[PDB]
């Protein structure tokens, strides 16, 4: 039985800035392969770095001030109102520092997912804003790759039985082994699982949509291909 | 007697953001079974978390300030026009904190219902906005599953009698036991209740719509199937 | 004398939101019986509740400020302008609080009438807007139930006489006792009034439409049934 | 032609505007001051205007229905 379907990325992510600034450098090759956590951009941190240290300097100061006044109050050598204020400043500083630290950190735009980055919608030297509508770039995990198959609700059950009645070659719980046949006609060398758990149902058609998962190193398979799963 | 009908989810909910931000992680398998209250997404909280603590710091401060002026007014050491401004700030802080707390909490996009989530209409790293038109995802309770049956108003009464005149196998108050027959032809193994209380009436047809309730573990039954209840 | 007619709800009401937000919970069973004033939905109030208290805090503050300046102005200790601005703020806050309170109240979507709610056109987690076109649900009082009867203007007088000339069994002022006969053929066990005051007239036909009122506990009778009143 | 003439000038006013807008961005994109996305939008409008004006001009011209052939 041949099931028609479309190939889709296994996982997709968007790269976006979360701090305001100028793109200093774009550390990745358009179209290359990147790893989740890998620095993809560098926003000029000259300032954030400066504010962050400017801050810590402050905290170090107010903190000393506080820790000391608390000693004085204990001898009644300073009104508790003086202390309260001292500790007040200390807490604000401590807050400032944390926010500074957070912003500096957001300075190195990292990749959320592991996959294939494409073109960089943002040029070096460009101005980038936190919250900005457009994404700097998009990564896609193309290795294990999906094949969305759509069968009428009935057939999905028919197959589900055969899977349980051993009439279908097991591949795992709720999964039967399957082969792929490109619209080319050719036979994709490798083979993969065909999970039976439903992903979506067009109630207007009643038809269900399940996913097949094929290994795709070499990146032979790409999203959008009209293929055929085989059982 | 065989009553035609369609299978429908037992309950449906939508997943939506209620805070602005970037989708950090999508904690769920498209097509899986999720529980109500289960975290479905994580919106980056670096800041909301910072603000929230920045606030609490403040409240901790003003609160002390206030409480002290409260005891001080008695000795007339602190006026009443002070303990007023003081208590003013205290109340504002307390409010800021609650608002901070609320936003942080929305940072974890939980699932409203227990059911089956399908595809995630939002990619990781994407930008999400409170009030946004589109829903991030949709959960559907499919275990007990409904079967909407439509009979002409007359028939509904005829059956209602037999139910009371013992001529129909009781299943509970106003419910008669029923079996399901898929459009496949097969006989759904389990059987369930056919509640007689009306759910809706197409006055333009006069016909009524009642619901059958079948157990559906194993998830064999899906919404949209054209079935037949049997009595 | 058998008068043909259609059964109709005794009263209809629509459930709609009057505040913006997300449907947290839908507290009612589709197809059940609900009482006027009963909470049907809960719109996530996390924020409205927060704004309301955020407001009250503010009012508490400005109000003190005002009452104090009202003092200083009366002692030429401060200009009338200062007292003016202070009172200005006070008045704004007081307005803010009232609006907050109103919105919070709308957070609980109560049922306007007592009757029978059907399906909920809105899912939990859904986005709901004040002013939105569609109604979240519809309650229909079905106990006393109407039976719209249509007779030629002439016949309505004929009967009206007999009613006054004792030739018809009184049921109340302008009402004659009547029995119902379902299109089933059967005899509805209970009986009710047949009010003679006209409700509408198809001037294009000259025919009048009057209503019969039958008790309908057990909910045996439903809107849309083609029946027959008997005199 | 009262209107065609009005639309035509209504248009030309527009183009004169958007054209200035564009020519100005044309330089800020070179000095990475304006996002290549924006300059795109500016030049987009400019091209639309220029298109509108041509159509306006064409219609105004037709305000004078001429004879295709020489004859009777
Ligand atoms: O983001 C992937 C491609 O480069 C563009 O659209
Ligand atoms: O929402 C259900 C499916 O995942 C999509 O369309
Ligand atoms: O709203 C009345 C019925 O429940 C549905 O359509």
């Amino acid at each position: 039985t041949e099931l028609p379907g479309r190939t889709n990325a296994f996982r997709i992510a968007e790269v976006r800035p979360q701090v305001n600034g100028i793109i200093l450098k774009r550390l990745f090759k358009e179209g290359s392969d990147v790893k989740a956590g890998q620095q993809l951009y560098q926003i000029d941190p000259a300032t954030y770095e400066a504010d962050y240290q400017s801050a810590q300097a402050n905290l170090a100061s107010t903190q000393e001030q506080a820790q000391r006044y608390k000693l004085l109050v204990a001898d009644q050598a300073v009104s508790k109102q003086q202390y309260a204020d001292a500790n007040a400043a200390y807490l604000q500083s401590k807050a400032a520092v944390e926010q500074a630290r957070i912003n500096l950190r957001y300075t190195k735009v990292l990749s959320p997912i592991s996959g294939r980055i494409g073109r960089s919608a943002v040029t070096e030297g460009a101005l980038v804003t936190n919250g900005q509508a457009n994404a700097m770039a998009t990564v896609q995990q193309l290795d294990p790759i999906y094949v969305d198959v759509t069968q009428p609700s009935t057939a999905l059950l028919r197959l589900r039985r055969e899977l349980a009645s051993g009439q279908l070659e097991r591949a795992g719980d709720n999964a039967a082994k399957v082969s792929l046949k490109l619209e080319d006609g050719s036979q994709y060398p490798l083979e993969g699982r065909l999970e039976f758990s439903e992903v979506s149902v067009d109630e207007g058609t009643g038809s269900v949509t399940i996913r097949a998962v094929f290994p795709n190193p070499n990146n032979e398979l790409l999203p959008g291909m009209f293929v055929h799963a085989q059982l």
